[PDB]
């Protein structure tokens, strides 16, 4: 089967990290891996041409890269990339897609490699790290309601990787209700009884959302 | 009533911008005039090293005292309380603001809101909203469940308590409960006492690993 990368993306993906947009650092990590048959960057319509520009400026010409229009939410954007793949290449039952936040530039060769190998075997993969902090619940945002049990608790990161045909089948079954939220594709799989394989992420595999995150980002780099 | 700080503390000693992390943390508390005493709770092996570091970077301060800790961290909290009990006596309104020595980035607001909250409510936890998706797994191999995270928070420190009540609640616990209990606020939670929330900060991190120390210089 084929192996696709789907990088989900002023919008934070474009902010500078050591003089180059965060998204460029992220895309570079995928380009280093020879296993990808195509690497998609999925973007809102309003930002597609700027994304294409930034790629030619910092990366240059590479046949594997394509910028594709996203959708209404994150899972729709994953599906929009899958739609492009269907139209350009067709989808075969063994094809896999490695989806990943554009603003997580620090994922490693190991994380990418483990994701592909896990998804080829299991069909659904989440990249996670052990929760460092005690998790606390509060119903009123003012007092502790109850403090749950850390019986192995993890923080989700990304990449999240799937057998394409399987994700399509499960996503189509979502009533229009579920997917007005359900921002997490691994949740889609696990809610449906699929076994989602864990791959260990890294503490430095941070999502760069806020100005403080960017401060952390430059340090990590 | 009295207001005490208890800084629970080897990673504390590692250099942050050329000063041990513990010095950064202690300085945040020295800046607040409301503390009657500021305790640094340390394993017996490291009491001398701690006093030396304090003497070098802070110098003499009547409010600072290094106290021998205990078996685990909750026992270390209790050990600091026992010191207060012997040296000063305890009145029912006295409060203690407990805090990780490896968390140097807490702020004036965090400290002051902790004190004000404990004076009113008796028990306080410093927390931030859970941003990342939280996942459980029974086998550490596959996802078991992905809970909704409206309403979930990551616990930080300080955690502050009325001293006499914490002691009373701690000793109502079973050996079994004490064995696995890691969160001091649970001592109160389990007895059906309310624990007030104070908002922490994303940068109020623990600095424990070699990697962590670099996030720290950034901050």
């Amino acid at each position: 089967g084929m192996i696709y990368a789907e990088i989900l993306a002023m919008p934070k993906q474009f902010l500078p990290l050591n003089k180059r947009p965060i998204i460029i650092h992220t895309v570079e990590k995928f380009l280093l891996n020879d296993r990808f048959d195509k690497i998609l960057i999925v973007s809102p319509k309003e930002w597609i041409n700027h994304t294409k520009d930034i790629l030619k400026k910092f990366i240059g010409q590479d046949d594997r890269l394509v910028v594709v229009e996203g959708g209404s939410d994150r899972n729709e954007s994953i599906m929009s990339g899958i739609r492009y793949i269907e139209k350009e290449f067709g989808i075969q039952d063994n094809d896999v897609i490695i989806t990943h936040d554009s603003v997580r530039p620090f994922l490693t060769h190991r994380i990418i490699d483990e994701n592909i190998d896990a998804v080829l075997q299991y069909g659904a993969v989440d990249t996670v790290i052990s929760a460092i902090d005690t998790i606390i619940a509060s119903e009123d945002q003012e007092f502790i309601s109850d403090i749950p049990v850390r019986d192995n608790m993890y923080q989700g990161q990304t990449p999240q990787s799937f057998r394409i045909s399987k994700l399509v089948e499960l996503y189509n079954k979502l009533s229009d209700e579920q997917k007005a939220v359900l921002t997490d594709a691994c949740k889609i799989c696990s809610l449906a009884g699929e076994k989602v394989k864990l791959v260990r992420g890294e503490v430095f595999n941070i999502k760069v959302t806020t100005p403080y995150d960017l401060k952390v980002a430059n340090a990590i780099l």
